[PDB]
């Protein structure tokens, strides 16, 4: 239990102290039981300065008093590129939008149809089962860091749940779209109008704003529902198709309510991309359209991805009203 081990206890325990602080503090959701927590630092405290050559303003003990944890949107690069998506206003457009595969695919590779969850996108980088950072779309190459706020979000699990035929990838950069359910938004607003701020025009904002809070507390108080919708850069997984990845993410704890529909032929999707109109309002979310996606990754690969969006996933868009 020498110095080399000292650390294998020192920092090895700090990461657990602030871990709970944050939890208990700005977030108001304790994992352990006050006795336990109060028992860790106490150990770390004395047996910290007990090693003066291991104490600093960064020590969760003699520093992590009340605050300390605060977001500050610090420009951080991404990992993949996180592009946007083309668009299809007219149906006969979709024809080509995917019919472009008429090139290499044999017009058969399985197209995935998803719901367009209008909202503020966020990327999650799970370095080894745990959440490392959390950036925004930004310029696509580098985005703002809202880790804390993201962590405070419900659906986002600070730790991955291993198991199944899927092993926890040593990274998994997952893309998703944090948003607000109509009502939850209609409440937040209603519980305002001003007396401090003003009502939000559209939820996209209600969310964004919420998630864009410097004081995680505000973000932690606010509802918000993330929905990890697309895989990104990974290193320990590499599956055959989008959904096969979804099944894996699910077994991991990430939110995947992609009302998908593993389709085939332009017909299979033509309907679902025509059914989500007269029946596309029962959703607690806010879908503006649908987006088809060549399912088999083995095809998106042999399929380019321009500097504006992929070449393998148009996004049907149903015009407002």
């Amino acid at each position: 239990q020498t110095a080399p081990e000292v650390l294998r206890q020192w920092q090895a325990l700090a990461e657990e102290v602030r871990e709970h602080q944050f939890r208990y503090y700005v977030r108001d959701a304790p994992i352990i039981s006050d006795a336990e927590f109060d028992e860790l630092l106490r150990r770390l405290e004395a047996l910290e300065e007990q090693h003066p050559e291991l104490r600093t303003p960064d020590s969760p003990t003699q520093l992590v008093g009340g605050a300390g944890f605060a977001t500050d949107f610090e420009p951080v690069d991404h990992l993949e590129r996180m592009l946007s998506l083309d668009n299809a206003f007219t149906a006969d457009e979709l024809a080509a939008w995917a019919g472009r595969i008429h090139a290499e695919v044999g017009d058969a590779a399985h197209y995935l149809c998803e719901l367009k969850i209008d909202g503020v996108a966020l990327s999650l980088v799970y370095r080894e089962g745990r959440l490392t950072r959390a950036s925004t779309r930004g310029d696509g190459r580098t985005g703002e860091d809202v880790t804390l706020n993201a962590r405070t979000i419900a659906d986002v699990p600070e730790r991955l749940t291993p198991g199944d035929d899927y092993p926890v990838p040593e990274v998994l950069e997952v893309r998703g779209e944090v948003f607000f359910r109509l009502d939850d938004f209609q409440a937040l607003n209603a519980s305002l109008v001003e007396e401090g701020k003003a009502p939000f025009a559209n939820p996209r904002n209600s969310a964004a704003g919420s998630l864009r809070q410097k004081d995680p507390a505000v973000t932690a108080r606010r509802r918000l529902r993330m929905i990890c919708h697309g895989l990104g850069h990974v290193e320990g997984f590499r599956p055959a198709t989008l959904h096969q990845a979804y099944l894996a993410l699910r077994a991991w704890g990430l939110p995947v309510s992609e009302h998908t529909t593993l389709a085939t032929d332009l017909a299979g999707v033509r309907e679902r991309i025509d059914y989500w109109g007269e029946h596309r309002h029962e959703v607690d979310h806010e879908i503006d359209g649908v987006v088809v996606k060549v399912d088999e990754v083995a095809l998106q690969r042999r399929l380019g991805s321009t500097s504006r969006a992929p070449r393998w996933a148009i996004a049907y868009k149903y015009p407002p009203e």
